[PDB]
């Protein structure tokens, strides 16, 4: 095994690299809806500015599990990065509401695998998840909600969503 | 009695401790506010960020009543602070004719304490009354009914509280 | 239920009201300490000053209660702050030894509150316990007893409760 | 009679020269006070600070009822300046408690003072009274309270006092 490895389970290392895929995935998914709120018909500079920077998070925090991986003597897995669901996003809402059901979906594997982590009795691997991941997703769908509340009162169509989008911008 | 006391009546101690409890029941109506507008669902920053100062202020007002009755040599009887009357506030309408009428209350009973000062002839306290609290309480009375008026016109539901909203952030 | 709650259970945000609660009335008590040093029968401006920002502190802690219920799409209750224990605290060890009391009531709280989130497999409240409550409340109870020590050997009445005021002036 | 005198009764006229007279007695007690605690058997650097300010304090309010005499048109009376009722002043404390009855028997005076301005109907010179002396009298002396309290827990005599006069110096 690695020189380095030490009381890291083969299911922990296993659900990491699954995991690694499901980062890119909303990565790519968030990718997606930066350049549809970039055509002529959409316009909407601020949603894209918004899902860009989501679409370099969700990258960062598959390159973080990658280095976790290898701080922990496990070895990479790349699997391939499925196409988004959509090609076309709908309203910025609609978009919104995708980012939410997915960013709830990531919640869910990253306390599947803080269950996992736990069961193997793992307090680095729990500790890794509480501090880097656990957080910044409960922000993360806070703020969202946040943002659907306001642009349901904002909007959601037209001038409203036109408006909204400057608080983005 | 104490050794500063002088011309320093018992009904006007006792009536600063009954304004001390009042001042931190509008700051605990206030911080509640404040919380309802970070409510996922209500999402109104710029409301909340009103209610959080306007509780920090009424806090502030019972502190200084606090110094007052020291610097009396009279003695602070602190006694439970009641629970504020709602649980939710309603739209920021709602909220700001409710504080409105909070500030009309307190305004009421500052303007009695005055009275009782005056008829037992305490100039020290008439004066703290009027140079410490009489001309908040009426710029906060004027404030709140401009911002009432403002509201009104800007909505005062949906994109209309919502674009009021940004002024008070 | 709230679009953002995920894996919060009920019992959790009941204790969370009941914990903000009880840092609030941790926050008075103290708040009605500092006015006490600053009678001029006491006059002890270190230990009003001590008691002072302990005041402050312990609303803060309510207040990020409030954002965390918030954040996981609780609901906060509010319920009535009860008046503090006493009116007159003694001398400064007296209100020390006060003060160490009601801080590990506060810690017994905060266990049983991390006892609850833990066998509801709440990682992320776990966290919040432990990052931003528990550390906080075992460094205030060590510098408590530091200072309850102290007080001992340099008075505790008299002189040396004179001469220790002026350390923590 | 004077050109600018305008609803100013000679019964506050007479009663300003009066006060007068009281302020620059106090004056002459602090400067007695002030350099008895420079004797070289005294030798009391904290206190003789204390007082020498205190002298010059009461001086300013002398000087400030002068030109508010000529402000309104009265005419300034001045009469002699009685000796210091004592010599030698004793301990620190005798002369911090023979400072509290002074500053209250000014207090008193200032009083009687604003009932005579109200009586007649001046609210020019309640005015007066309320700003400029009524709140440093009420803050004087809660602070020689304080002063007082401080010295008794620190001594009052011997090494307490010695100790206690490096607070003031
Ligand atoms: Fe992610
Ligand atoms: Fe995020
Ligand atoms: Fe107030
Ligand atoms: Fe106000
Ligand atoms: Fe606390
Ligand atoms: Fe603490
Ligand atoms: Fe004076
Ligand atoms: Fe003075
Ligand atoms: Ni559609
Ligand atoms: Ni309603
Ligand atoms: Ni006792
Ligand atoms: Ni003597």
């Amino acid at each position: 095994a690695s020189q380095v490895r030490q009381n890291y389970h083969e299911d922990c290392e296993a659900s990491i690299n699954k995991q690694i895929n499901m980062e890119l995935y909303a990565s790519y998914v968030y990718l997606s809806m930066a350049y549809y709120f970039e055509r002529d018909d959409v316009a909407l500079p601020g949603f894209a500015k918004f899902f860009k920077e989501s679409s370099d998070e969700e990258r960062e925090h598959a390159q973080t599990f990658m280095k976790y991986q290898n701080k922990r003597g496990g070895r990479i897995v790349l699997q391939e990065i499925a196409a988004p669901s959509m090609r076309e996003w709908g309203t910025g809402l609609e978009a919104l509401q995708a980012a939410l059901d997915l960013e709830k979906q990531v919640n869910q594997s990253l306390l599947e695998l803080h269950s996992t982590a736990s069961g193997n009795n793992d307090p680095h691997l729990t500790k890794l998840l509480e501090d880097e991941y656990l957080e910044e997703q409960v922000d993360s769908i806070k703020k969202i909600g946040d943002m659907i509340t306001k642009l349901k009162r904002a909007g959601p169509h037209g001038h409203g969503e036109y408006m909204f989008d400057k608080e983005l911008n």
